């Protein structure tokens, strides 16, 4: 269904936020 | 449907936050 | 509809968060 | 309706987070 | 209604996040 | 109801994030 | 119910974010 | 159900954000 699909897209976007925050951690290390 | 479309716009906005955080990581790396 | 409109306003606010985080990245650069 | 009104209050609160993050960018620029 | 009330409590909590981020900005200033 | 109760638990968790961010501001002030 | 349970899991995850932010505050102190 | 499953994926993504923030704390500690 379209609502579950859209919530799955929000989950994917939050995972992209996590990946970006890992990039910040690496930049501080470095 | 309009609710699914609005949730997809929230996902796009969260991807924009992810990209902004990537930009911060690049700024720290410099 | 009013719920979809309100979700669209949440998306716009998350885009404002992204813009603010870009301003942080620029301040670090710088 | 009260649910749409409450979602609009969440959007306003997210704009407040955006403004706080702008304040952080200004503090770093100084 | 209880759902609208609970969403209003989430809005209040996001405003508390904004206030905490302002405190961070002040600490950097500083 | 159980959905309202779960949304109230999300609000409490967001207040915990706010308090953690206050802690970060205090750490920067030191 | 499964939706309330899933919202409770989102609350637990936001509490984990709060704990991680406390770890950041401690690292700055340090 | 598919909505509960999608909300569980959002919770997992928020745990990924928590772990990324832990990584940032470790980077600052070094």
């Amino acid at each position: 269904g379209e609502i579950a699909q859209a919530l799955k897209e929000i989950a994917k976007a939050l995972k992209e936020i996590a990946w970006a925050l890992k990039e910040n951690a690496q930049a501080l290390k470095g």
